[PDB]
Order: C-alpha cells, then sequence, then structure tokens
C-alpha cells in the first residue's frame, strides 16, 4: 500500500534515549521509515528547546494533505544544519527510535510509504 495506519508513541523529548537515527539526511531517513514499519519509532512534539536537545539530522513527520479514520496524512521531511530534504505542511513532530519508554499519547498518522 502506498499509506499506513500507524499509531505513534508521543514521548517527552527528556526520556528519549536514542536521540536519533544516524549520520546522513539518506540514513535517517531510511531508519525512521524502517523503524516506522517495525513499529519501533516514536514521536516528540516540537517546541522551543526540543530540537536542540535531539541529534541531527531531524526526520519530521509534515501533514501532507487536509485525515481518513481519524489518521492525519503525513510524510517524512528530514532536516542538517538549516536546510530540509523534502517539501511538506505543519510540523506533527520529529521522530526517534523508540526502545520502550514510555509515551504521554499517541498520535493517528497516514504515513505515505
Amino acid at each position: 500500500k502506498t499509506h499506513v495506519q500507524l499509531s505513534l508513541p508521543v514521548l517527552q523529548v527528556r526520556d528519549v534515549l536514542v536521540r536519533g537515527f544516524g549520520d546522513s539526511v539518506e540514513e535517517v531517513l531510511s531508519e525512521a521509515r524502517q523503524h516506522l514499519k517495525d513499529g519501533t519509532c516514536g514521536l516528540v512534539e516540537v517546541e522551543k528547546g526540543v530540537l536542540p536537545q535531539l541529534e541531527q539530522p531531524y526526520v519530521f513527520i509534515k501533514r501532507s494533505d487536509a485525515a481518513p479514520h481519524g489518521h492525519v496524512m503525513v510524510e517524512l521531511v528530514a532536516e542538517l544544519e538549516g536546510i530540509q530534504y523534502g517539501r511538506s505542511g505543519e510540523t506533527l513532530g520529529v521522530l526517534v527510535p523508540h526502545v520502550g519508554e514510555i509515551p504521554v499519547a499517541y498520535r493517528k498518522v497516514l504515513l505515505r510509504k
């Protein structure tokens, strides 16, 4: 399928143990997509002071359209030293590996895959 319904655990930035997906734009997008498929991807909501506590390159989920079955349609955009790779809508959050951190909420998304 071109889209997959996912429910992403929303993590507090100070709980996150693995603060990024890797070392290049291509690697972080690759790893983000693998973790999304494997159910091992969390979401951190972006506010003042969050991104400097995480590792670049960043992988964002961004709203791709204006929401089937409660699931917002999203796509991935990476960022490294202020340059984004991809073009999309509003940020829903930054993706990180999930390694068993307790979430505060779930974010239902339809991921363009």
